[PDB]
């Protein structure tokens, strides 16, 4: 019996940050402190303009974060007129951000997360992390080769970077509302060293006493991406149209709208320890291909369907169980690991199976990852 899937609007984008519809201002061999980085970014866009909301959150006061991101303009150009640039900025404590700062419905899988998750599997043109017995050393380099330049290898990345920001800037500024540039690096083909504005968030409060204590922010994030094309995705978020880029297309040079994706969110202690190590993802899927290489030779599985995108598949697995770590995620994995092994045990072709099911489906609710992966797990059984 296939697993059944809850009916119900389409399902939301949740993870801490924009994936695929991200948008980065670069500058290429820069020179480390992240305010310092993030305005000579901002500097080498031209088309800014006059903030407007182009797609309202239906429940949140849409007001709040049009001046939230104006005020973010407003102590950026402070910054600049004072004499030294500095270290950290904490935001004025402005009603707004008081507003913004904090101080289950079941839903349908839509193409969209496939989508995320495809792009995640792809190469992209910058190396997002270098190469830090014999054997195991010759896999892990091959490895390095199939995934340092995957997308879902600079999401690693980004997430470390903003993890380590967040956490930390929660320890050292527990009553200050800190503006965190959302920043990245990697090198480009040609070898020189690029680094990456996405944005920004601002943090609230942050006593954060225990692991599970939460810290609230406002994440402010860049994109190219129009909302009104898939408004179920954004529900969560105020969607602001900020400036225009001119591109050049083999078509010609077009004109298109630079967005800023605005929404409240908040992440616990224990979150952002998580978030710092998701390098363990490279090597979690790492293991997994010696697994499989160790089954019979190393030399041969890399040289010779082919071994990078089954890597980079992998990888984009145990990213997006980062990206997407929930309860339901772990449920889903435990129990429908077990029907899997019922169902192969059946090459030979407590009770019941009726109360095994029960445990997969309720797991299967809203989230978007645990949706499809569901749905994934149902082409294995129609198979």
């Amino acid at each position: 019996r296939p697993l059944r899937l809850p009916n119900g609007p389409p399902c939301s984008q949740r993870s801490k940050f924009l994936l695929m519809d991200a948008l980065k201002l670069s500058i290429e061999d820069p020179e480390g402190i992240p305010l310092y980085d993030a305005i000579k970014c901002m500097k080498t866009f031209f088309g800014w303009k006059e903030p407007n909301i182009i797609k309202p959150h239906e429940k949140g006061i849409n007001p709040n974060y049009l001046l939230t991101w104006k005020q973010v303009l407003a102590e950026l150009q402070d910054i600049e007129n004072e004499e030294k640039i500095p270290r950290t900025k904490n935001m004025k404590k402005t009603s707004q951000l008081k507003w913004a700062l904090g101080e289950p419905e079941p839903r349908s899988l839509a193409c969209w997360i496939q989508n995320e998750f495809n792009k995640a599997c792809e190469l992209t043109d910058s190396s997002w992390v270098e190469l830090d017995e014999h054997i195991a050393s010759m896999r892990r380099n091959y490895f390095t080769a199939e995934v340092s330049h995957c997308r879902a290898t600079e999401y690693i990345m980004k997430g470390v970077y903003i993890n380590t920001a967040l956490l930390n800037a929660s320890c050292a500024a527990m009553d200050d509302f800190q503006l965190i540039p959302m920043i990245s690096k990697c090198r480009t083909k040609e070898g020189r060293r690029k680094t990456n504005l996405y944005g920004f968030i601002i943090k609230g409060r942050s006593h954060l006493r225990n692991d599970t204590d939460v810290v609230n922010f406002v994440s402010m994030e860049f994109s190219l991406t129009d909302p009104r094309l898939e408004p179920h995705k954004w529900e969560k978020y105020c969607v602001l149209e900020i400036g225009d880029m001119l591109l050049r297309t083999a078509v010609g040079q077009v004109s298109r709208p630079m967005f800023l994706y605005v929404r409240t969110n908040g992440t616990s202690k224990i979150k952002m320890k998580w978030g710092m190590e998701m390098r363990r993802c490279l090597l979690q899927s790492l293991q997994q291909i010696e697994s499989m290489i160790e089954a019979e030779l190393t030399k041969e599985f890399f040289e010779n369907g082919s071994i990078g995108k089954v890597c980079r598949t992998l990888l984009a697995k145990s990213v997006f169980n980062s990206l997407y770590a929930s309860p339901q995620l772990e449920g889903f994995s435990a129990e429908s690991r077990k029907l899997l092994l019922i169902v192969q045990a059946l090459r030979d072709n407590t009770f019941d199976l009726e109360g095994l099911y029960e445990a997969i489906e309720e797991c299967l609710i809203n989230d978007p990852w645990v949706l499809l992966n569901a749905s994934w797990f149902n082409s294995f059984l129609t198979h």
